[PDB]
């Protein structure tokens, strides 16, 4: 309608909006999390 | 009639106004009621 | 008659301006009996 | 008789035209005061 | 009669013509009243 | 009697063609109020 | 007439400062009965 | 005559204002009648 | 007439007394009859 | 009747071709309502 | 009217005071349906 | 009819665009939640 | 109307400051729910 | 008397032809204004 | 009577055939919405 | 009855034929939706 | 009298073969119109 | 009476025999309901 | 006199007897037609 | 009187028992309305 | 009179002793019909 | 006259006790059959 | 009048009467049917 | 009343004596739904 | 009643057999639903 | 009201000691279901 | 019931089926995934 | 209440006794799964 | 029928599709994590 | 509102509350689910 498909559009650019703002917190956490493996395992390899 | 088609014409102006009023309180209760589990959702993914 | 079937437009005339007169109230009570119960519809719709 | 003979036919003839006067006062209060109805019939039927 | 079945005409055609009045006004609510429905049911789907 | 025999005859001979005059205009009302509301009862079966 | 219009209008202008003052108790009756639903939704969502 | 007509010219005036005199109380009767009656019906729709 | 006028006066104060004494009955049946109504409503909201 | 059974018949006839009508937006909603469900279970068997 | 008006401005201090009334019976059943679904949460977080 | 199967018609368009619209949402929202997911899945691979 | 757009505007200023209203809590409880879930995983991690 | 016995026999056997000459058109009133009932109940019933 | 009881029998058939005429309706109208309800059904089951 | 008993085991032979028809949408999905996984589990223990 | 006692014994035994003749038709109207809703209250409780 | 306890009766062997017949629609939904259901229960047990 | 008093209580006489033969009637019609009336009352009850 | 509180002792004897006949029916509508739902939830709960 | 005033209090006295006679009737049909109201009713809690 | 117009007055004092005889068999007549209705709507409203 | 307005005092005193009678089996429906639902619903939510 | 405060007191006491007939089959309906669950959720817990 | 409260524990006697005949299968699934559980858990215990 | 406010309060009251009643149920649920997680836990850490 | 109980037996003796038709592919599941394990440990032990 | 307190604490009865019944199952079945790990890890240690 | 039998085709159809497209992602998928696991096992091997 | 706002914040400061005491039972899991791994790790390591 003139309604429903104005009100999908807001709902999609809300969902990219919500999408693109989550992915910061997924790469510090995940990377923060490796980076935190990748020390104990070279770690253990320099000795 | 003279009057009795104009009176459906007047109830049918009526509502289609009342349906394009209510149509902002539609959008704006579904889809805030979606932005707030898309949250929850993307939240989950995020960890 | 000269007076019978005078007295008989004469009626007729009186009934259909009383008709006629009697229209208003019918529409405005009928649609406003009518766009209440539509607001009660589309409100209990709109949540 | 010449006279009462004459005198019923008159009154028929009286009568007759009296009825036919009469008939579109019957309609246009009968059927004005269904479609009266008939419009708060189909009106509620419309919501 | 001459009057009675002209009334019951004039009342049949007053009739079909409220009727097929009646109908735009049921359509526009009943398909506005739907898919004000069906937009919360995709709505939940599209999460 | 000779009239009053010939008097119910003519009575009954107006009311059967009045009663089926009347019919179609009750056919055409009840249909018509029937298939507005199996339009309503399907409509919300199809949602 | 000058009563029977005269009559009309007074029923008229009786009726619809009626149904005006009409309208708020079904604007609070209604938007309390709404408040108080959406209260539960968004209450269910907050959790 | 100089005096039956006379006397019809009597009654009449006699009657006119009868009528007039009788109008009152039929509004007052039928309007009031009829205020009672809205007032349920709203009352009615708005709950 | 000096008298028939002198009665409709009169009838018309009974009539009007009597309108404005069944108006507290009126009022006191159906308020109490729409509280009783409303109170189910909102205790069914309330659950 | 003549008049009743053939009404009956007009209205079976009207009833049929109208669930036959409704069947195609009853397929298309709810075949399209489990086609996005089933995209979402074998994404999630996906990965 | 002079008790028209006046009964919908009682229904309405009915209705208005109803309402205030019905409210502490909603938090206290929602909220305590929500604390109870909170510690259900938190509690399983917490192992 | 001539209305209700437009009706239909109208509702069935009506609704086959409001799916076509509703599914850009479903895409966006779930593969972007599955993409969230394959670099979790690889990036622990990764290590 | 005068009253219904106005009481769709009520209920549109009832329900975004009761959005508004819930959105601290759905943060506080949701944030609190994912870092009580990051404290586990890192501190996992830790060890 | 020889006269006035057989006048009342007259009268009788008029009264008796009359009475049994009337019925049928009460049945064809009474019985079409019954079935034209029976079928508005059991088409609502039907639906 | 001779007539009255005949009437009776003449209303009674008719009552009865116009029962038997109904029927098909009801069948065709209550079961043609029940399996539209257990296709939605059935196929909510499927997936 | 004659009628309704004959509905009920035609509704019964509609809904039996529906559910034989569910059938293999159930099993094509659910198998197809656990080789699938199968496929993922021992693919990991072979290597 | 003689007479009139003989009347109104007459007139009783026209009533109560009256009524023993009316109550079939009473049966098979509401017993027919209340199978008629069972079946649709127990086939919607099958489903 | 004679009749109207008759009439129970005969509603109650109506009703009976309706309920008797509906039971085997019911098991044959509800049994193949969750015959459907325990498929995949124990489908996913199996792997 | 002596022969109008007794005419009198000759009249009394025969209206109370007839009055105490008028009452069978009255008990025979009245009540059949209530129990015809509680039939369905609480036929429509029972379903 | 002798006949009107006789009249009355006998619609009340016919009332009580046209009570006593109905809850039969009402039994056997409703408890077998009851037991066909609590198979289903109980069904429901054993799966 | 001696005689109208004693006839009014034989009246009143007819009357008031037949209403004290009407009333066990009204309550055994109303409190009997409302009892299967509430068996109704409370039975659907029950389950 | 010396008696004429002393009959009427005889007369108007007749009628003027009998009125005023009469009003207490109207109150407890039409009061004793609108409690005898209060007591039916308010009894429906109690359930 | 003396007698009217003291006949209308008299009915309201009768209805106000009855309106506090009918209230304590509205209270005791009302919350009885109310708690048997808070009842099934903090028990699921105990579980 | 004398009758009615009376009618009123005798349907309370059916209704307090059938909710607390109620109550039993509430208990043993909703205690023996929950058990069926606990038991289900603790041996899920005991494996 | 003499015939509600036999309706009530007719109903939990049906209710109570009811559950009774549930158990089994709720015993048979859980149970069985389990020991395919424990045998996955200490077969890889065993390995 | 002086019943509908005290209606409420009882309602209230009921409810609150509802909710105190079944929180010993959610605690000695919930524990008892995290103790029986933590002994696992513990118990796996424990070798 | 004679329907319930045996819609019971009929639904056991479907599961018990089932599972015993569950069993083979849970142990060529299980098995088949403990020999592949069984098959890298003893061979890691052969070398 | 009388009831529901009383139910509650039945409820919270079976729980508590249902709990304990279910901890026997819970260590010998984590117990011998934790001593059957406990034998490979120190049978490894004694070689 | 005509239409569910078709509705269920066209969804097994669409299942079958989506099917048969979602395999290669879960091969590109599973086979690309499985390489990646066996390089680093062999190069591990290869020194 | 009044009461809505107010709700809210009562739910809020009882979420605050329950997660401030929710988390010392997550440190003292935590960290002695810790505690007992690095005792593990660093008794290996002294040996």
């Amino acid at each position: 309608t003139n309604y429903a498909t104005e009100a999908m559009d807001s709902l999609k650019t809300q969902a990219i909006d919500l999408i693109s703002q989550t992915w910061p917190v997924v790469t510090t956490v995940v990377v923060a999390g490796l980076v935190i493996r990748l020390f104990k395992k070279f770690s253990s390899k320099a000795v």
